């Protein structure tokens, strides 16, 4: 069918770019040559990140930034279109560091978004600064517009889209057109901010691309995976948000769309999203984390899996003991909580002390080091063999992931990804996606196909009866009733019938 999209962050900080070079990893640990042709083919977008909004309300460098090598950086991004013709280079605005509640510039995305004059200016600067880089499309990283900015937040996305298809008819660009995308909450906890308004956050998009990742972390008192696929009754579940959220639903079709407690899972996510009508599973974009979260001070018994840990989640980290034993980048980047896919291969090849363990509930693997007492999770080849069939099952756009970097030298990641998508020698028919815990919700967006006998006037329906009427499959809530399905408020819609 259509191609999957493949989406990929290029990092890179501005002291990187300031001091830009190919040839010393010590300065630049992962240059744009490190994209190699084969690399460029098997993606479809790469994301260039980050930009920021600043105090002028505009997309914008950071102003530390060297513009002249910025420019240099970028080109050797859009050079690589030479290997692909589908390649778009993507650039993001915003991220953690910006653009979180108490980021340095915070106050500049809500500010950007909040009048029809503030919005036109924003979305000018986005499209001027795409054009005169050389960029195929925005991509908006804020982590997160509130409820009460959503509003201004759609009215930008919607204005943006607006000047990108103008530029797409002016550059004639039809066969690969401007593109606008947002990475999009991938827990219920951030999706509860705008969950109500999803489709029109949605509708001016070519994907929303779910940060189904860092679901686990040292904020967390218990140790978990972090990107779980399906649930494991043996580990934590968390408070369903979503059933807060402004909709307007009654109690009945609350608690089928929002069961609570749940397990914070990327099925749980991407279920959340197709619930809701109007968001249609092309657009949607599975989100892949390339590195892997350290927790330390683990108990035994389950491979340090739902475990009291003593991992600091202070930022920055907070001293000097880099103790997740075996990440030389982890002293690097002063910071042992965090590791790269590359780095994880040869931790596990060293004599440093870890077992991978596999947890078939959840689909993904997990480090334990018994003897200090770590647990790391992260995502490999083989937990992409289930996303990958989930995200054809599911009919998703994609998969998206942070970072390129932190692929092996390989690209082994990628290459998995990409062969999972398009090779034809590769048969996951028999792949068993096991009996981890599915999220059930159904809302208006993904209703069953179902059949029921047809809707009788002046038959009294027990509760919990079925009828078919009006293209329909209604349920009463109570007994006994005589209304027509969805004249009143005893019939809850739980299907649709076929066409
Ligand atoms: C919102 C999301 O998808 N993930 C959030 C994390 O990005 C964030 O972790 C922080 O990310 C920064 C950007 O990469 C790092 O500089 C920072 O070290 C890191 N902090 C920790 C403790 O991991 C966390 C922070 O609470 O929130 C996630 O939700
Ligand atoms: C889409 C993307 N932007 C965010 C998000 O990924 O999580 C990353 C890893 O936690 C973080 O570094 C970044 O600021």
């Amino acid at each position: 069918s259509t191609r999957k999209a493949v989406i990929g962050y290029y990092f890179i900080p501005t002291n990187q770019i300031n001091n830009y070079t190919e040839t010393d990893t010590s300065v630049v640990p992962f240059p744009v040559s490190n994209i190699t042709p084969a690399k460029a083919k098997q993606l479809t977008h790469i994301n260039f990140s980050f930009l920021d909004i600043n105090s002028n309300l505009e997309c914008a460098w950071d102003p530390a930034t060297n513009d002249a090598k910025a420019r240099d950086v970028v080109n050797r991004l859009t050079a690589l279109k030479a290997h692909n013709p589908s390649l778009r280079i993507m650039f993001s605005i915003g991220g953690w560091y910006y653009s979180n509640d108490l980021g340095v510039s915070h106050a500049n995305y809500v500010n950007a978004v909040k009048t029809p004059a503030a919005r036109t200016k924003f979305a000018q600067s986005c499209v001027r600064i795409m054009k005169d880089y050389g960029f195929d499309g925005v991509d908006i990283d804020w982590e997160y517009p509130q409820a009460a900015e959503v509003d201004g937040f759609i009215a930008a996305l919607q204005e943006i889209r607006t000047l990108l298809n103008q530029q797409t008819i002016a550059d004639g660009r039809q066969a690969l057109p401007y593109q606008l995308t947002i990475a999009g909450a991938g827990g219920a906890f951030f999706l509860s901010r705008y969950y109500s308004k999803l489709a029109q956050i949605v509708a001016p998009l070519d994907y929303i691309n779910l940060m189904t990742y860092d679901l686990a972390g040292p904020w967390e008192k218990i140790t978990n995976h972090q990107a779980a696929l399906f649930g494991d009754a043996a580990g934590p579940t968390f408070y369903n948000a979503l059933r807060e959220a402004n909709l307007g639903w009654s109690w009945e079709e609350l608690t089928r769309a929002f069961p609570s407690p749940f397990s914070l899972t990327v099925d749980a996510a991407v279920q959340q999203h197709l619930m809701m009508e109007g968001v249609p599973s092309a657009k949607i974009v599975m989100g892949v984390p390339f590195y892997g979260r350290a927790f330390k001070g683990v108990s035994g018994g389950n491979g340090g899996q739902y475990s009291s840990h003593s991992t600091p989640g202070e930022d920055p980290y907070p001293n000097a003991d880099y103790w997740l034993v075996g990440c030389d980048e982890c002293v690097r980047d002063k910071d042992p909580r965090i590791a790269s896919y590359r780095q994880l291969e040869q931790m596990l090849q060293g004599n440093y002390g870890y077992q991978r363990l596999w947890n078939d509930k959840t689909k993904t693997p997990y480090l334990y080091h018994a003897q200090n007492g770590l647990f790391v999770t992260y995502d490999d080849a083989e937990s992409f063999k289930y996303k990958a069939k989930y995200i054809k099952q599911q009919q998703l756009g994609g998969v998206m992931f942070w970072h390129l970097g932190q692929d092996n030298r390989n690209g082994d990641l990628l290459a998995a990804l990409d062969r999972y998508f398009n090779a034809a020698d590769y048969d996951d028919s028999q792949l068993d996606m096991g009996t981890g815990l599915r999220y059930t919700g159904v809302g208006p967006g993904n209703l069953p196909i179902m059949t029921a006998p047809a809707y009788v006037p002046g038959t009294t329906y027990a509760q919990g009866a079925l009828v078919s009427y009006q293209g329909y499959v209604w349920q009463t809530k109570w007994g006994y009733i005589t209304s027509a399905p969805g004249s009143d408020s005893a019939w809850l819609k739980v299907g649709r019938l076929a066409a």
